[PDB]
């Protein structure tokens, strides 16, 4: 599986039949269909004690990994019951500034989308959490091209060291608060992982307010490679799944 013609999203259902399931992600967020829920509590993002460890090119995206062996960076509140622990973040992006996000907003595609992945601590570890319908909470943040995001630049600068699949680099003392917009207003709905195995385990929490990154920052994302060292260069671009049918679901908004 990957993102090309021959093994991209339209093919994934053959190995992963859940691809055509009842709660697949991403979706288009139709802002005028979403229901404002005055009872959704504010989101609590508690990243003070976050301990970043490593950055890895996995052949599909790059992942910034965290020490999740204790409650140190956690998401609570909003639509969530209990405490969800940050494990990793990664992005999805385009070959052009006009595409790259997975979620869309009134069919608008952003240049990229950040996903901060958390697991429900009632399930003990990530692997058990993904078997549960409320196992994960993914905080999704859109990226638009404009001004640079200074809190992204440490990431951008290490990409050269992980150009190809399987490469990793120590990535300590990275503060993911630097990647958040000002507002924590959000939409939320029940969905899935957006890559195989496409498990239907996610509560999505998608911020309304995009962050702005520079063109130069996103260009550096686009210099990464899907292939391994020594193989023909296939640029890591357009690593996004397109919108899937909403089916029998409701999107709730935290704001009017
Ligand atoms: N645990 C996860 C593993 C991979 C992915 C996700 C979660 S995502 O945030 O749905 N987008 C993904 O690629
Ligand atoms: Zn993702």
């Amino acid at each position: 599986w990957g993102y090309g013609k021959h093994n991209g999203p339209e093919h994934w259902h053959k190995d992963f039949p859940i691809a055509k399931g009842e709660r697949q992600s991403p979706v288009d967020i139709d802002t005028h269909t979403a229901k404002y829920d005055p009872s959704l509590k504010p989101l609590s993002v508690s990243y003070d004690q976050a301990t970043s460890l490593r950055i890895l090119n996995n052949g599909h995206a790059f992942n910034v990994e965290f020490d999740d062996s204790q409650d140190k960076a956690v998401l609570k509140g909003g639509p969530l019951d209990g405490t969800y622990r940050l494990i990793q973040f990664h992005f999805h992006w385009g070959s052009l500034d006009g595409q790259g996000s997975e979620h869309t907003v009134d069919k608008k595609k952003y240049a990229a989308e950040l996903h901060l992945v958390h697991w429900n601590t009632k399930y003990g570890d990530f692997g058990k959490a993904v078997q549960q319908p409320d196992g994960l909470a993914v905080l999704g943040i859109f990226l638009k091209v404009g001004s640079a995001k200074p809190g992204l630049q440490k990431v951008v600068d290490v990409l050269d060291s992980i150009k190809t699949k399987g490469k990793s680099a120590d990535f300590t003392n990275f503060d993911p608060r630097g990647l958040l917009p000002e507002s924590l207003d959000y939409w939320t709905y029940p969905g899935s992982l957006t890559t195989p195995p496409l498990l239907e385990c996610v509560t999505w929490i998608v911020l309304k307010e995009p962050i702005s990154v520079s063109s130069e920052q996103v260009l550096k994302f686009r210099k990464l490679n899907f292939n391994g060292e020594g193989e023909p260069e296939e640029l890591m671009v357009d690593n996004w799944r397109p919108a899937q049918p909403l089916k029998n679901r409701q999107i709730k908004a935290s704001f009017k």
